[PDB]
């Protein structure tokens, strides 16, 4: 089998995407933020607290023949946004873009942080990271992908993000015509539950290519690309009047600069970030200050390949005995 379903940036900035996920019977549609660090599919629900739901579409579980309640099980997550949330937990059928799983578990949230409350067009999460990290208690659960990887054509999903456009994420197959050149794959570390991976350097704009080893993940649930400071000042220092703003909580510039491409190795190969896609436009509304879409990884723990990275590339997430990563240009 394969799945295809297109996914579509929530706001002009691209600060996250959604995606159309069919749950029960008869179909409950949500929206849902398919995320490649994280592996919980969970959703607003008739049993989010009332206060706490503000224009999401809503999962009612009553409502589905094929809902069962998973018993005993509960789901508490924390994001490193510092958003969270919680609640219990039903198995049943969910289908993307024509791929469906039965039995699959829905985490039906009781409880969402304000960021999930204030964000309209997010109806929950799809986790796409690996199964370890579900936090689905006591037993717990398998993510979306991992149930459906025995039926697919090939053990694998592409993500494929547009800047200021819609995109696809395919399962079980991967879509040659959507990429230019060929793949190059380097190898995964499934460790810490995440995909990760390391680059073999980077460049800014048309200067000379560093090669240096940088460990991160491949996350499509975080915006932006944070990389260690060295790298990032490294870049900033390429923008007149860019600074690092500890009141704002990041690099900013002048929203009049052009903004030099980002390159980063995968292998021997080069992706290259367009200037244009590292612009997060005002901090507030009518400002001149901008906000950078490189941002340092320091106190993060890790480095990330968010969105600003990845939508730059047509990338495979092989999920084969031994995972590996692969990234074409587009």
């Amino acid at each position: 089998s394969t799945g295809s379903a297109t996914t579509t940036p929530i706001d002009s900035l691209d600060d996250a995407y959604i995606t159309p996920v069919q749950i029960g019977t008869p179909a409950q549609t949500l929206n849902l933020d398919f995320d490649t660090g994280s592996s919980d599919l969970w959703v607003f629900s008739s049993e989010t607290t009332a206060s706490e739901v503000d224009g999401q579409t809503i999962y009612t579980p009553s409502k589905s023949t094929t809902a069962k309640l998973l018993s005993g099980a509960t789901w508490s997550i924390s994001y490193g946004d510092g958003s969270s949330s919680s609640g219990d937990v039903y198995t049943d059928t969910v289908s993307v873009g024509g791929l469906t799983v039965t039995g699959q578990a829905v985490e039906s949230a009781k409880k969402v942080s304000s960021s999930f409350t204030e964000d309209s067009t997010i109806d929950g999460l799809l986790g796409l990271a690996f199964s370890t990290l579900n936090t689905v208690s006591p037993t717990q659960q398998k993510t979306f992908f991992d149930n459906a990887k025995a039926s697919l054509d090939s053990p694998v999903f592409t993500a494929d993000l547009g800047y200021h456009a819609p995109g696809t994420y395919n399962f079980g197959f991967i879509d040659t015509t959507a990429y230019t050149g060929s793949i190059t794959y380097t190898a995964v570390s499934t460790k810490q539950g995440f995909w990760e991976w390391t680059s073999t350097g980077y460049a800014v704009g048309s200067g000379t290519f560093k090669s240096t080893s940088i460990d991160g993940i491949a996350d499509t649930g975080t915006t932006l690309l944070y990389l260690p400071a060295t790298v990032v000042s490294a870049y900033w220092a390429q923008v007149s009047g860019a600074k690092s703003s500890s009141s704002v909580g990041g690099y900013v510039f002048p929203c009049s600069a052009t903004l030099p491409s980002f390159t980063f190795g995968v292998g021997s190969a080069r992706i290259v970030i367009p200037g244009d896609y590292i612009d997060f436009g005002p901090i507030s509304t009518g400002s001149s200050s901008c906000f950078g879409g490189i941002q340092s990884s320091a106190g993060i723990g890790i480095n990330i390949f968010g969105d600003v990275a990845l939508k730059a590339a047509f990338v495979v997430f092989n999920g084969a005995t031994t995972p590996t990563l692969g990234f074409a240009s587009k």
